[PDB]
C-alpha cells in the first residue's frame, strides 16, 4: 500500500477551498500500483491510506505529513512509488521529495503569534501561539472536527508556514489547543543524514552516553558484543524481555565465549561473580533497578518491545545508569521505530490460498505443508489455538497449543510437531521452525476517554505491525532455509504504542515493584525524553493523577489478582476493594471479579464504578469519592492524535 | 453500486453445529464487482458474507432466495453472473430483502420441528446459543457487548438440526450489553415467497364500505393533492388534505378555486378560512394544534408527503391513524412520490450531468462552470446556512444575482420574475413552491442521530450524511416540471430511503410537550399507530424509553420554553428544560453557544459546574451529575433498547 493524493486544499487574507481528484476505485488501484499519473497542484494535499485520510504540506520542496498517519509508506508518484526522504518518529514527521508541479510554502521567520490552521474541510481556524509546538484555539471546537486535518499547515498572517498540525489538546472531548510539528524541526530533519550506520557497537566513551544498536537477531547483539566489552575489562549488564532467552544466554556464553555469567530471572538466579550479568527487565525492576557501581555498560536488548515491563525497565536504565556510574547505555534492536519488513535470504515467503484441508482465518492450509517437520502457527487468541490444535490432532497430525498460562513443556524439543501459539511463544520458548504460518493479527489493548464515567480499557483484534511481522517470521530461516506463509500481505507502522501501556506501567509499578506513581513518572519521562525509542502520547500527568487517588488497596485482593496473572491486577483489585468496602457488587460476575465470590450473598445495590475494564452488567452509582476523584482527573489536558 | 459476496460461513454437516469462514474477495475485488454488478465467482454455501462500499453484513439463502436485512442492503442489486440481480422481495417493515439465488446455490431449509434451543451463526463463524422466547425473540445464554454482534445482521438462527428459524436483524441492549436478539422468523419469509412480487398503489383507491388505510404512490404532479381530493369531492365525499408545508397547503387551496371549482377550507397558522366546502387543506401542524380528528367531519383523509420524517408529519399521521376510524372516516390515503424502499430512476424532462473539477465556482470538491448559472433561474442545494451565505457572496462577486434561503429568512427574499440563482438548504421545499431551469446538488445534508453514550445519558449528534433516495428525488424535482430541466450533482448514488433515526422519536415527544399539549403517554398512543401501520418510513421502537425520559421532565420554566419555541431550533423542550435546571441551580449552561441564548441575560449571576441532563452539542463547562433529573434519566438508560447489527 502507498499513500495516495486524493484531493487538494488551495490557499490564497488567508482563505481556502478543497478540490477532490480521486474516488474510491482510483485511490485503491493507485495505492496498490504506487503509480499516479495525476498532476500535483498546490501546497496542501489531501492524502489517503486504505485505513485513513489526512493532509500533506509541501515546504522547502518536501511533501511533509505525520508518521502516525503515513507510517514508513511510499507516496504513489508518476514513475512509481516514491520512498520517504525523511522519517522522524520522535518528531512524528515524514517527508517525500515534492512531486513535480507542487508549490512549497516558505517558512515563517518574522515571529507572528496570530496563526491560522487550515483543515481538511478547507476552514481557516484562528490559533494563538503559546510554546514552540503549541497554539490555543480562539474558539474551542469538538475534537471530531479536527480529525483528518493532521499534516495540515499552521500559517502566520503572511501565509508562510509556522509548522504542520499533528495533535489536539483535549479537555473532556473539546479541543482547546493544538500541537504542531514546527518548521524548525523540519529544517533539523532536512539537515540530518538520511542513512546512519548503527550496525557496529560503540567504543565505551569517557563521559556517559546512550547509543543505538541496529543489527539483526543473533548477529552477536547480545552474545559477541557483551563478550568483547568484558574482554576490554568492563562489567556488562544485558537486559532481555524473555526468561527463556536470558536463561539460554547463560549456557551459550559458557560454551562460545568462556564466561559463566550471572543469570537473573524470577524463576532462577545464578551468581558466579562474572563481569557479565544477563537479567530480564522484570527481575531488574524487582531488584530495584541500577546497583550503584556494578556496571560500566547496560545493553537493553529488544528495545523495540512495547510491553509495560520493558518500557518501565528501559526508563529505569535511562534515569539511573549515569548516577550508578555507567559510561554506556546501548539500546539494541533489529527492528528500530520506522523499520519495515524486507526480504530475508533464508526465508521463502508464500501467501495462503483458499485451497487446503485446514481452514485458517478465511484462507486454507494444505495438510502437505504441515504433515511432517516442525511448524509454528501464530493465532491471535487462545480459543483459536485450542480449536486449530484439536482439528490438527483429529487429522492425525501431532499438534500442541501454547499460550499464556501454559507451561512450555507442552512443546516437544525434537520430532514432528505443529505448535499453535499466541505471541506468548516469544517469551516462553526460544527455538526455530521449518515453517511459520501467521494469521497477521493480534489482540491489543486501547484506552478510550469515554467519560462514562471516566475511561475504558478496550480489547480489540488489530492487524500486525512491522515489528510483529518480522519477529513472527524470524522463527524460521535461522541458519536454515525457512518458509513463511501469511493470510494478509500488509503491516501497520512500527514504533508506536497506546496510552493503556502507560496505565500498565503505573499498574505494575503499584502491583509488583513497590513504586509510587510519582516514581513511575520519573522512569517513564526518561524513556519518553530519549529519542530512537518507540513513541506514545504524553499522558504521564493524567495516569499519575488517577493512581495517586488509589490509596489503601486490599492486599488480599491484590495478591489474588497478581496470582491470577491477568492484566491490570492493581486496577482490578482496586475496583474490588471499593466494591467490598461499599458493600456493593462488582461490574459483573466475569472471572475478573473472582476475588468477590465469597462476598456474593452480602453485596447488593449499584456498583461504585471507577472505570471500565470490560462489560458492566450491574446498575452503576457515580456517588463514590474515588469515582468523583477519577472524574476530576478527566479534566486534565490530553493530547490526542487527529 | 451492487452488494457483493466477499466470502462465506461454512456450517458443519454432522454432530454439534460448528462453522468456519472462507474469504473469496479482497477490497479491490469487492469495489470492481460493486461497480460492474458482474460476479463470475461461483455461489457456494448457504451463508454469504456480503459487502457494500460502506458496511459489511451477512446473507442467508432460504428456499432459493438469498435473504438479508433492508438496513444493510437497502434496495441495492446483488452482483451476479450475467450482471446485477434485482431484488425480488423488498420488505422495509419486516426489515427483509431477497434476491433470487443463482441455479446451483445451496439454500438452508426451514426448521420443521420447532425447537427452543437456537444458535446464532455470526460473521466470525462463531456459533452462539440463544433461548427462544417469542416468535421473533431469543435470549443470549451468555450476554455480550453489542460490538461483537455488529456485522452479523442477515446471519441465521439455527435449530439443533441445522435448519433456519430466522435471520438476525438486531440486538436487545441494556447499557451496551446485548442480552437478547431480534430476528425475521422463517414464517415471515415463506409468507412473502407465496405472495405477489408486484403491488399496484399507482391509482387513488375506491372509497371502501368500512375504514381502510390505503397507499398512493404516484408522481408529484399527477395531482395527488389537487385532482384526487377534487375527484373524491365530486363523488360526494368530505375530504381533508394534510401536507408538511404551509406554502404547499395555501398553494393547493388556491389551485382548487382556480381550476377544480371548489373554494376549499384552509387551516394553517398564518391563514385559516371556513367556506363550508367539502374539501379542507391543512398542515399537520395546524391539524395537531386543532387537536386531531373532529368527529364526523371527514370521510377521507389524504396524508400527502407521507415519506416526510419530520416530527410534526409523523405525529400528524400517527394521530390520523389512531383517531380516523373512531371519528367515522372511511379512508386514509398515505400519499407520496417516494415511498420506503423507492429508488431514483431517470425522468424524461431532466438531463443529469456530473460536476467535473473544471469550473470557476468551487462546489463541494468539484466545480460549477460560471456559464451554467449565467443563463436564467437556477437552484443550488447546500447542506448548511454557512455554505449558502459563503456561496451567494462568491456569486455576488462574479456578477451573478445570488440570494440565500434558509430557516429564518422570508421567502420574499427569493424572487419569482426571471434572473436568479437561489443558494438554499432543504428549507426551500417547505418554504417555496416554484420550479427552476436547473438544480445543482451537493448530495449531502445535515441530520440528527442519537447516541446512547452513558456520559451521563444520551447525545443528540448533528452530522453531515450522504443524501438518500427521497432527498435526491425531491431536490431533482424542483426542475423539469412539464418542461426540460438540468440536474447537476457532486456524487452519484444515494443511501436507502424510508428509515429514520430514534432522535426523531425524541423530537415527537419534545414537540408533543412543547407545542401540542400531549402528555408523553398520549404521544406514545399516536406514534404506536404510526409504527404499527405498514408502508410508512420505519424506526427502531424506542417509544417506552423516550416516554420514560419525558415523563420525568416536569415543571419546565414557561418563559424559557416560549423562547426556545420562538427561536425555532430543534428540541425546544430539551433546550428549555436543561436551561430551567441551570437557572434554578444558578449554574451556567453546558456552553455559550446560540442554543443557550435564553441564559445570556443571567450570565453575571451563573457560576459553578452545569447540572448536565444529556448532551445536545459540545460541553465546555465543568459538569455535575448529582441533579435528581440527571439521576432519573440515568435510571431510564436501563431500558431494553433495540439496536441494529
Ligand atoms: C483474551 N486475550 C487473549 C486470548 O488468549 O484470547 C490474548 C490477549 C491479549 C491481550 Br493484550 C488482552 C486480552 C487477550
Ligand atoms: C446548524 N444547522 C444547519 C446549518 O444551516 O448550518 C442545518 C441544520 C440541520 C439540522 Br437537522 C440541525 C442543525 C443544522
Amino acid at each position: 500500500g502507498s499513500v495516495v493524493i486524493v484531493g487538494r486544499i488551495i490557499l490564497s487574507s488567508i482563505t481556502a477551498y478543497s478540490q477532490q481528484t480521486r474516488g474510491l476505485l482510483g485511490c485503491i488501484i493507485t495505492s496498490l500500483t504506487g503509480r499516479d499519473k495525476n498532476q500535483v497542484e498546490g501546497e496542501v494535499q489531501v492524502v489517503s491510506t486504505a485505513t485513513q485520510s489526512f493532509l500533506a504540506t509541501c515546504v522547502n520542496g518536501v511533501c511533509w505529513t505525520v508518521y502516525h498517519g503515513a507510517g514508513s509508506k511510499t507516496l504513489a508518484g508518476p514513475k512509481g512509488p516514491i520512498t520517504q526522504m525523511y522519517t522522524n518518529v520522535d518528531q512524528d514527521l515524514v517527508g517525500w521529495q515534492a512531486p513535480p508541479g507542487a508549490r512549497s510554502l516558505t517558512p515563517c521567520t518574522c515571529g507572528s503569534s496570530d496563526l491560522y490552521l487550515v483543515t481538511r474541510h478547507a476552514d481557516v481556524i484562528p490559533v494563538r501561539r503559546r510554546g514552540d509546538s503549541r497554539g490555543s484555539l480562539l474558539s474551542p471546537r469538538p475534537v471530531s472536527y479536527l480529525k483528518g486535518s493532521s499534516g495540515g499547515p499552521l500559517l502566520c498572517p503572511s501565509g508562510h508556514a509556522v509548522g504542520i498540525f499533528r495533535a489536539a489538546v483535549c479537555t473532556r472531548g473539546v479541543a482547546k489547543a493544538v500541537d504542531f510539528v514546527p518548521v524548525e524541526s523540519m529544517e533539523t530533519t532536512m539537515r540530518s543524514p538520511v542513512f546512519t550506520d548503527n550496525s557496529s557497537p560503540p567504543a565505551v566513551p569517557q563521559s556517559f552516553q546512550v547509543a543505538h544498536l541496529h543489527a539483526p537477531t543473533g548477529s552477536g547483539k547480545s552474545t559477541k558484543v557483551p563478550a568483547a566489552y568484558a574482554a576490554q575489562g568492563y562489567k556488562v549488564l544485558v537486559l532481555n524481555p524473555s526468561v527463556a532467552a536470558t536463561l539460554g544466554f547463560g549456557a551459550y556464553m559458557s560454551k562460545a565465549h568462556g564466561i559463566d555469567p550471572n543469570i537473573r530471572t524470577g524463576v532462577r538466579t545464578i551468581t558466579t561473580g562474572a563481569p557479565v550479568t544477563y537479567s530480564t527487565y522484570g527481575k531488574f525492576l524487582a531488584d530495584g533497578g541500577c546497583s550503584g557501581g556494578a556496571y560500566d555498560i547496560i545493553i537493553c536488548d529488544e528495545c523495540h518491545s512495547t510491553d509495560s515491563t520493558t518500557i518501565l525497565g528501559i526508563g529505569t536504565v535511562l534515569d539511573q545508569a549515569e548516577t550508578a556510574g555507567a559510561r554506556l547505555v546501548v539500546l539494541a534492536t533489529a527492528t528500530p521505530p520506522g523499520s519495515v519488513t524486507v526480504p530475508h535470504p533464508n526465508i521463502e515467503e508464500v501467501a495462503l490460498s483458499n485451497t487446503g484441508e485446514i481452514p485458517f482465518y478465511g484462507k486454507a492450509i494444505p495438510i502437505e505443508a504441515i504433515r511432517g517437520g516442525r511448524h509454528l502457527i501464530f493465532c491471535h487468541s487462545k480459543k483459536k489455538c485450542d480449536e486449530l490444535a484439536a482439528k490438527l490432532s483429529g487429522l492425525g497430525i501431532n499438534a500442541v497449543a501454547y499460550y499464556r498460562g501454559l507451561d512450555v513443556s507442552v512443546i516437544p524439543t525434537i520430532g514432528d510437531v505443529v505448535v499453535v501459539a499466541t505471541d506468548a511463544l516469544m517469551t516462553g520458548y526460544t527455538g526455530d521452525f521449518d515453517s511459520v504460518i501467521d494469521c497477521n493479527t493480534c489482540v491489543t489493548q486501547t484506552v478510550d476517554f469515554s467519560l462514562d464515567p471516566t475511561f475504558t480499557i478496550e480489547t480489540t483484534t488489530v492487524p500486525q505491525d512491522a515489528v510483529s511481522r518480522s519477529q513472527r517470521r524470524g522463527r524460521t530461516g535461522r541458519g536454515r532455509r525457512g518458509i513463511y506463509r501469511f493470510v494478509t500481505p500488509g503491516e501497520r507502522p512500527s514504533g508506536m504504542f497506546d496510552s493503556s501501556v502507560l496505565c500498565e506501567c503505573y499498574d505494575a509499578g503499584c502491583a509488583w515493584y513497590e513504586l509510587t506513581p510519582a516514581e513511575t513518572s520519573v522512569r517513564l519521562r526518561a524513556y519518553l525524553n530519549t529519542p530512537g525509542l518507540p513513541v506514545c502520547q504524553d499522558h504521564l500527568e493524567f495516569w499519575e493523577s488517577v493512581f495517586t487517588g488509589l490509596t489503601h488497596i486490599d492486599a488480599h485482593f491484590l495478591s489474588q489478582t497478581k496470582q491470577a496473572g491477568d492484566n491490570f491486577p492493581y486496577l482490578v483489585a482496586y475496583q474490588a476493594t471499593v466494591c467490598a468496602r461499599a458493600q456493593a457488587p462488582p461490574p459483573s460476575w466475569d472471572q475478573m471479579w473472582k476475588c468477590l465470590i465469597r462476598l456474593k450473598p452480602t453485596l447488593h445495590g449499584p456498583t461504585p464504578l471507577l472505570y471500565r475494564l470490560g462489560a458492566v452488567q450491574n446498575e452503576v452509582t457515580l456517588t463514590h469519592p474515588i469515582t468523583k476523584y477519577i472524574m476530576a482527573c478527566m479534566s486534565a489536558d490530553l493530547e490526542v492524535v487527529t
